[PDB]
DNA sequence: AGAAATATTAATTTCTTAATATTATCCTAAGCAAGGTCGTATAATGTGTGCAGTCTGACGCGGCG
């Protein structure tokens, strides 16, 4: 309830175009079909759509998957990105050079 | 049943190359404001410190008879 109330505004579903998710049911609905996301994919999708349309920085994704204690030495968040775009198509998430990802709204 | 060891899917770093698109040097041409020099033909021809308040006592020393 906290969690939804400040990030996600107090709403419990997040409409992005054809991406409906239902965060305190950990659901993610591609048009109408459910998708398979592993508990990562999940949380950067989670972070880009509540966070809709302004671009989140790279360090905050890197913190948000990874708990302090696990911090990997190669590149990750770029092929956990790459998969989530494979699970939901090259359009949704726009690349930002320098400042992380982008989900887009328009 | 409550763990207690095992086989599977499955979520996931890790390189790797290529690649792929973005992005940031670079470099020279050019341009504009700024800084430096010349050129002036009525005639014009010598000075300001514009003073300075005796400090001072030996003392060096150059004279100085």
């Amino acid at each position: 309830a906290l969690l939804r109330r400040h990030n996600n505004q107090g709403d419990n579903e997040i409409s992005v175009g054809n991406l409906r998710l239902n965060v305190t049911r950990r659901l993610v609905w591609l048009g109408e079909t459910a998708l398979d996301l592993t508990p990562k994919e999940y949380a950067l999708l989670s972070r880009l759509m509540m966070k809709a349309g302004s671009p989140v920085h790279r360090e905050i994704l890197y913190n948000d998957i990874y708990s302090g204690d696990n911090e990997p030495a190669t590149n990750t968040l770029e092929v956990h990105i790459h998969n989530l775009r494979e699970k939901i198509g090259k359009s949704r998430i726009r690349t930002v050079r320098g400042f992380g990802y982008m989900l887009a709204n328009n």
